[PDB]
């Protein structure tokens, strides 16, 4: 993915709820930092739903591919408001932005 553009997704679409800087502040959904390889609902300090806390799969990119297209449909339950990005160029962008951000 394009980095650059997968940050401006970030910025519109993700910002108002996450942060994904080490140490960033919880907003009304978790910090993001060190999202890569680890398994749904384990941001410490973050209240989860029990959908979210108890899906049971491992982020990685297959996931978070499926997840942004329709969080609902992935994690029937979530507190997560976001419709998901149907254009799969743009998923890609927004999910290489996140794989360098998340472990920056
Ligand atoms: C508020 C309006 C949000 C927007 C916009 C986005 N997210 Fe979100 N996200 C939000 C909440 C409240 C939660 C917790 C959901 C629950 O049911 O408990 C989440 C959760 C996630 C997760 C899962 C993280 C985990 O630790 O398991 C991810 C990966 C995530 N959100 C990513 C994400 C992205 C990439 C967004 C923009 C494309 C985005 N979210 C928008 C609240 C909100």
């Amino acid at each position: 993915g394009d980095v650059e553009k997968g940050k401006k997704i970030f910025v519109q679409k993700c910002a108002q709820c996450h942060t994904v800087e080490k140490g960033g502040k919880h907003k009304t959904g978790p910090n993001l930092h060190g999202l890569f390889g680890r398994k749904t609902g384990q941001a410490p300090g973050f209240t989860y739903t029990d959908a979210n806390k108890n899906k049971g799969i491992t982020w990685k990119e297959e996931t978070l591919m499926e997840y942004l297209e329709n969080p609902k449909k992935y994690i029937p339950g979530t507190k997560m408001i976001f419709a998901g990005i149907k254009k799969k160029t743009e998923r890609e962008d927004l999910i290489a932005y996140l794989k360098k951000a998340t472990n920056e």
